[PDB]
């Protein structure tokens, strides 16, 4: 009935943008909840969004400090769509070159290492071509370090100076996307419509 839609507004970096981004997107839909979370004091939602501009380390503080760790992994196994974004999606893997010691969510077996190019951070314009649902086409990127996981969990791919990375992971129904969807234009609306698209199916 009642589509929840949760994002983690914790985080280091600008959440309200991911928040009108995505307010925008549900426009489309019909019956759709979206609330702010900073705490695990919820019922589970059915799109949970995991964003965050920032360091490393400090997405894992944020979310550790708030309790919400366990939170989101219990969306994983009650089989929820859990979607990083930026920061986000490098938390889903298990180690950062950014965060010497620190460990990540690790909910996909992989590394975040830093980008091979001289000139960094890498800002904007680039192709992104999925593998099956969402929209090819130009998205707007702003990062330093990039996943690495294995070919079975890349969603889309994407080049910058030379470089292959995966910028769309994917693995059952946890989801990452390596740039901003918001200030991604138009397919970029159309790419967080997608997304809602999938935690909609009751079939």
């Amino acid at each position: 009935g009642h589509m929840r839609i949760g994002i983690i507004s914790v985080g280091p970096g600008n959440i309200m943008n991911l928040y009108r981004g995505v307010k925008r997107a549900s426009e489309n839909f019909e019956d759709v909840s979206i609330e702010l979370v900073e705490s695990p004091r919820n019922d589970l939602y059915d799109l949970l969004f995991i964003p965050g501009v920032g360091h490393f380390g400090e997405g894992m503080r944020r979310l550790r400090e708030n309790d919400l760790i366990d939170f989101v992994r219990k969306h994983v196994e009650d089989e929820r769509y859990v979607v990083g974004v930026c920061l986000g999606m490098q938390l889903l893997f298990e180690e950062s070159e950014e965060a010497p010691g620190v460990k990540g969510l690790s909910l996909i077996e992989g590394n975040v290492v830093k980008l091979r190019s001289r000139r960094l951070p890498h800002m904007g314009w680039n192709e992104v071509i999925f593998k099956d649902t969402f929209p090819n086409g130009y998205y707007y990127f702003v990062h330093t370090y990039r996943a690495v996981c294995e070919e079975e969990h890349v969603l889309g791919t994407t080049e910058y100076d030379g470089e292959i990375f995966p910028s769309a992971v994917r693995k059952g129904r946890i989801l990452g996307f390596q740039f901003h969807p918001e200030k991604s234009s138009k397919i970029g609306r159309k790419l967080l419509e997608k997304v809602i698209e999938c935690s909609l199916s009751r079939r």
